[PDB]
């Protein structure tokens, strides 16, 4: 009896069910299984071991759990046993190791009763990293998990050799694991799923609609290509998402030919599905609002310098980051300006970093914030973060002065931290405070910086008037009269509460009081 | 035999380029122990694990015939901040307890620091515990801009020619790194205006020592 017949019967590999790896899985089975399947003659003769597990690590929604189960399925073994770490722990003494030694119990008693010809058994676990962290040394220091990662050490290579077992491992937190856990005797094949390309967008749409074409239920226009360039960093879970809402859509729609058709795929393409490694219209609608008006030059060459260093960062390769800096006086619309800046680059990633999400958090629930939205911008080939104000994140006031450190460090060594190999970033800034940040010497950080003026003249003023369309000829003509010398100086989100506040008084009580609260607010340099 | 641990300083003036060059020192010295301690593999740590994650590496660093252990961009690691002054004290104590601490018997090391700002550091009594320095210069003469610009090998010969005679009569002040940015920054005009706009930059940034 010769134990090749380990591989199934029958298998092919896209087949299978998986679409969009093809290096992964050839570099796998050569590393890892390639002595599973060669006649046992040979194998005996060399005398060499097994694989005793490996790790998968990538972000989440990549297909991670799939490939476990059906790298499985391939070598005839028995059902896996699924885990889940968070649900592994417990309170009392002696029971969470109690738990972690419930799973090698079916593996050594089928070791006793037949030896060396014995099946192979899979265990699968699940966040492993929050239950294995690195373990301290100074004494009185050691931490409150340490018999948890012993018992699992103590037990995949222990004194007892089991020899017909196999370890598959998912995280997608790779540096936080234990290092005594990764050599070369166990979990040492280490493997990383990363997002898909065209190709496989293109692989995973055709498994996913194989059903609908082999039933004659596609319409003759609906073709795959288009489909698969529009999605641009979509996963497998969002794709497997749309065409499920495109048919449901349909099926709503025929209630009122069941074919779904191109209308039906756009329609649940743009209402239906959000990526969260890609772009969102919610951000740009709720920070743009009132639109953006055009009352003189400033702006053309603020929208040109936006797009000049948009270019650069896109077609440069000695330099894969870039920075900037936009600030001006209080009330000059600054964020405005830079989330048009960012919606006209057409980047697949985009997200707005601003402290409005984050009040009453302590530092560190801050720098965590912070963190992550640079990890997650870490994943993709382009990229655009904006930080919204560099002043409400430190928490600078005056008096003092007092603000943050650890926030201001954090910021100091994120602003310089380059992307893995080939990818490119970009960030914008913004601030009102050009000489406090330049105190603490972070000013030198940013590559360059652009200023945003205020209205400084009659005629300016005038013609923002008319834009806004809110007074007629006779009074904008009263008002050019009255504030014909240029000694203007106002904002651009204060001339529209100025305007409201006005509007809701009287008949013709209305000028006065525009022309009373203008000439209070005072104009300074 | 008389002195198993040393000890130098890199510093000079900003951009212009001390962690390349530590990391080349370390590269072509074909020891079989080499690591590099950086900041920004601590972003949100707090001082005590800061502390811990120093002294681990260390630790590692004494079972190896030979080793070299690189520790860049030291005001990071202390957290200063003009204002105050404000900083960590403790990351400092065990940074300049660690600094002349022999390995076990007939072991060797060497040790490798950066900063850019040596008076700071002078005032906190740390130059007291390396055994030398070394000075990193910005470009400053014309020549060696020139020089530069021909290695890049990026702007034509006559760009070159109208560069050289209106940027060889003069001093200049430039790190290297920031060279590279202007470079690239210039290079997305239209084929007329690029010399003008270098020209402009670099006078632009042009400042007194
Ligand atoms: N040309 C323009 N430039 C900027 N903002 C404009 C322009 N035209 C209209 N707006 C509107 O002006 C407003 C600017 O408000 P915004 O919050 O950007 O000001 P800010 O100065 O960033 O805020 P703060 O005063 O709190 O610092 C927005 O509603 C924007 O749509
Ligand atoms: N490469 C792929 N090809 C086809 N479908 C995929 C692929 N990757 C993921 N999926 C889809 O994702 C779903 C399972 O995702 P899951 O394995 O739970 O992700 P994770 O392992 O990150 O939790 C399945 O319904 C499957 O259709």
């Amino acid at each position: 009896e010769n134990r090749q017949s380990i591989i199934n019967p029958d298998w092919n590999f896209e087949k299978m069910g998986i679409g969009g790896l093809d290096k992964e899985f050839s570099d796998i089975f050569r590393r890892a299984f390639a002595s599973r399947v060669f006649p046992p003659e040979i194998v005996e003769q060399m005398g060499c071991k097994h694989v005793k597990g490996i790790l998968l690590y990538g972000p989440p929604g990549c297909g991670k759990t799939l490939l476990a189960r059906q790298i499985g399925k391939m070598l005839n073994a028995r059902e896996p046993k699924v885990v889940n770490g968070p649900e592994i722990l417990n309170k009392y003494v002696g029971e969470s190791e109690a738990n972690i030694r419930k799973l090698f119990a079916d593996a050594e008693e089928e070791q006793r009763r037949l030896g060396a010809n014995s099946g192979l058994h899979i265990i699968i676990f699940d966040e492993i990293d929050a239950i294995c962290k690195q373990r301290g040394s100074m004494a009185g220091s050691t931490g409150v998990h340490d018999t948890v990662v012993n018992q699992l050490l103590s037990k995949i290579d222990g004194v007892e050799q089991l020899n017909n077992i196999l370890v598959i491992g998912m995280t997608n937190r790779p540096d936080l694991i234990d290092e005594a856990l990764l050599r070369p005797g166990r979990l040492e094949v280490k493997m990383e799923i990363g997002l898909p390309d065209e190709k496989g967008r293109l692989q995973i749409l055709h498994i996913h609609t194989a059903r609908m074409r082999g039933h004659q239920l596609l319409s003759a226009d609906v073709d795959i290509k288009e489909l698969a360039v529009e999605t641009k960093n979509f996963s497998g879970a969002e794709l497997e998402g749309l065409v499920r809402a495109a048919q449901s859509t349909a099926m709503n729609r025929h209630i009122k030919s069941l074919q779904v058709t191109r209308g039906d795929f756009l329609a649940s393409l743009e209402n239906d599905i959000k990526p969260a490694f890609g772009t969102n219209q919610e951000d740009y609608a709720s920070y743009i609002m009132n639109g953006i008006i055009k009352w003189g030059d400033p702006v053309t060459r603020v929208l040109d310098d936006g797009e000049l260093l948009v270019q650069q960062t896109k077609n440069s390769d000695r330099t894969p980051l870039v920075s900037v800096l936009l600030e001006g006086p209080p009330h000059s619309g600054k964020t405005a300006l830079a989330a048009k800046i960012a919606e006209e680059s057409n980047f697949p990633f985009i997200k707005i970093c601003s402290p409005d999400k984050m009040i009453g958090f302590s530092e560190t629930a801050k720098c965590q914030a912070m963190k992550k939205i640079f990890d997650d911008a870490y994943k993709s080939q382009l990229s655009c973060v904006v930080v919204d104000d560099i002043e409400r994140l430190l928490d600078y006031v005056p008096i003092g002065p007092r603000f943050s450190n650890l926030v201001l460090q954090a910021l100091l060594v994120l602003l310089k931290k380059a992307p893995p190999q080939g990818r490119k970033l970009l960030i914008i800034g913004t601030t009102s405070r050009k000489d406090v940040l330049q105190e603490m010497e972070m000013l030198n950080a940013f590559s360059t910086t652009i200023h945003v003026p205020n209205i400084a003249t009659g005629e300016q003023l005038l013609e923002a008037l008319e834009l806004l369309g809110n007074f007629k000829d006779k009074e904008r003509t009263t008002i050019a009269q009255q504030v014909k010398g240029k000694k203007v100086w106002i904002g651009i989100k204060k001339l529209l509460m100025l305007i409201e506040m006005s509007l809701q008084m009287d008949p013709e009580y209305r000028v006065r009081k525009f022309l009373a609260l203008l000439r209070e607010e005072g104009a300074s340099p």
